[PDB]
């Protein structure tokens, strides 16, 4: 059941593999090379058409009965963070393949042509900018990530010179407006949403809003011994309750996630309070008025924790990413592939950023969750189970079916 | 009396004048001589007796009129830490000659003896280990620490040796629980405390007693965007709402100081919930059994929270110690002295330990406060008032005064 997708898994997870289990693919290496060769002779014997683009991205083309008809892309990536798993990535690629492949061992036509393709780069891994090849096809690279350095110091430029690719030539790599008809990925889901309900293939109603905002709270330092309760500007002591209003404006919605997972304290002593806290709010929700809203909430309580506990707290704002909406073609499309096939339709947002926010601007999208089992992701516990893994390459399928029709 | 304290002051202030700002004053070492000897002038002026212990402690005696009564104790330390400023230990020592001289200058004469004391080593910054001459004197100065290395590697033996002062003959330096009436020592804030009151002066009661427990709360490390706020155990959250409690328990008593100034986050992602949050708790009260009574409320509401968030916390006992109050003896005549003068009497622990921790065995000890600016100390930013100075000065007077009555 799903055996070709599975064994095509487990053999992709060992390029890279680490001691522990898990994957270590860098865009521009020798083992995420492999791995491209590898899916390569796997979209070979699918009957696909093979190239990479300007951007190292990599393409399986199975032609429709139209060759002029605009195209259905079905991709993912192939590229992994340091102790990663082998799923998030290659289940997207795999099954795209297996998609394609199904339709012409069964002699299986259809109007639009299906392009799979694996992503260049979207974890960010290696010069910490994410989302490369993406952002290529889409037209939106920006010139200061050609500009970003390694850990060895080599620029993506000169990975990417190196590589035989001329960053002049990057544009080449963009599909302009309506020569495709739509994008799918088939994902895990990175949490335990999906687990939690007892389903091993959910719907992905979109990709949600994101803020980054730093605090830094400023008070004054002084010994403990020496300071009582009452003359205290303890900048600690507001970070805290702060942290706490997050998780009350966040839980408030039923909708929004509010997390503090990085916290410095300067200078740092046992018996010092401290002069200073630093620490990120991650902020996310699906509708963006509701992510601003809780913000404001969050700004509003903060603001009077300063004034009331004789603190400065200034935000800076670090990065924001609007939400993406699912389409309708491509979720209308899941939801008959679930009905056909005898899964529940199950709706969910997806938390995390993926390569499919990078083609909206160029096309309509869509994306299709599998079971991700104790909600596991980026390390080597990460696992999804091989029927589920089935459940959600049956799905892709009767997706891709359905948007290649005219 | 007020100016001739203040030149001094300034005078001594020259003796390990960096142009980094401060002092360094290290024992043992050329800029200590100098100190003392400077020091030891003024004594000789003030019509004292001058002598230097085995320990290398330095005395000026003013004779009482029962040359055979018990000795009335008033010094502090003339050394420094790294970048010190010029008022913490000199304001002691430079204020008890100043009362003696003062006396002397006047026709006075009290019962018992009075001597100012200059403590070798209190601040312990070459060997990291600190007050020498007090423990020396009280008889408690460990065997073990004539074995401890400065950074240049000399040995406390060694530079004791180098300074001219038998290791052997170190015993000598003790006195009998009987052969001393009192101490006290005036000492600058190094707090707040006085500066916000509104009052240049006080009287110390105690050091608290301390506590350090660590925390370590631990939940499960997730996506923080593909994790909805209503199935996450997140350790940060549950450490924020302990941090707060901690305060709040804290504040109830009015004499319990409670602190967080150090929290380790794991694995420390701005986008991953935490799987471990690290922090220690620093509690004092001057009253042991008002500080257990603090940390059994804290203990259990933690407890609570623990149970309701799902995460697990466990405290752990880092090191205790207990409080020492000054003698009612040594308060009673401060208490005295405030009066004569007009000034309210205002009560306050002090945040850290002073020499006269270490005389507590061998008799009772008080001190006095002084307004510090800022609170700033062990610094060149560090600074008290001519005034505030004298103020001390004159309290310190009458109150050597009402201790060496018969
Ligand atoms: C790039 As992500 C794992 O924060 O969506
Ligand atoms: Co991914
Ligand atoms: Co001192």
């Amino acid at each position: 059941q799903g055996e070709r997708l599975w064994q095509r898994l487990m053999e992709l997870g060992e390029v890279g593999k680490q001691p522990s289990g898990g994957v270590t693919r860098l865009s521009f290496t020798a083992e995420e090379r492999r791995a491209k060769d590898l899916v390569a002779s796997y979209m070979r014997e699918a009957g696909l058409f093979v190239y990479e683009d300007a951007a190292g991205n990599l393409i399986g083309r199975k032609e429709g009965t139209n060759p002029d008809a605009t195209v259905v892309l079905v991709g993912s990536h192939l590229d992994s963070v340091y102790n990663g798993g082998c799923f998030d990535g290659p289940l997207g690629v795999l099954a795209g393949v297996e998609v394609v492949q199904t339709m012409n061992e069964h002699g299986v036509v259809t109007h639009h042509p299906i392009e799979v393709v694996a992503f260049t780069d979207e974890e960010g891994a290696r010069f910490r900018f994410g989302m490369i090849g993406s952002r290529a096809m889409a037209g939106t690279l920006p010139p200061e990530a050609l500009e970003c350095r390694d850990a060895e110091g080599i620029s993506l430029a000169e990975a990417m010179k190196q590589a035989g690719l001329d960053p002049d030539r990057l544009p080449q790599a963009a599909r302009k407006p309506g020569t495709v008809k739509a994008y799918v990925e088939l994902h895990i889901e990175q949490g335990r949403v999906l687990e939690e309900t007892g389903l091993p293939v959910g719907i992905v109603t979109g990709i949600a809003g994101l803020i980054w905002v730093k605090f830094t709270i400023e008070g004054k330092a002084e010994h403990a011994g020496a300071t009582p309760m009452s003359l205290r500007r303890d900048p600690m002591a507001a970070a805290a309750q702060i942290i706490i209003v997050i998780e009350e404006e966040a839980r408030r919605t039923g909708t929004t996630v509010g997390t503090v997972g990085q916290l410095h304290v300067y200078p740092g002593g046992i018996n010092v309070i401290p002069e200073r806290v630093e620490f990120v709010l991650d902020l996310r929700d699906l509708k963006a008025e509701v992510r601003d809203q809780v913000w404001k909430a969050i700004a509003v309580r903060a603001e009077t924790i300063a004034k009331e506990r004789n603190v400065r707290v200034t935000t800076e704002r670090l990065q924001e990413m609007p939400p993406v909406l699912c389409s309708d073609e491509v979720k209308r499309a899941a939801e008959a592939a679930c009905q056909k096939l005898g899964y529940p339709s199950f709706w969910l947002p997806s938390g995390a950023a993926h390569d499919s926010v990078q083609l909206a601007p160029i096309c309509p999208i869509g994306m299709i969750f599998v079971r991700s089992q104790d909600g596991v992701s980026h390390s080597p516990a990460e696992w999804s189970t091989k029927e589920d893994c089935a459940a959600g390459a049956e799905v892709l399928y009767h997706t891709v079916w359905q948007l290649a029709q005219g």
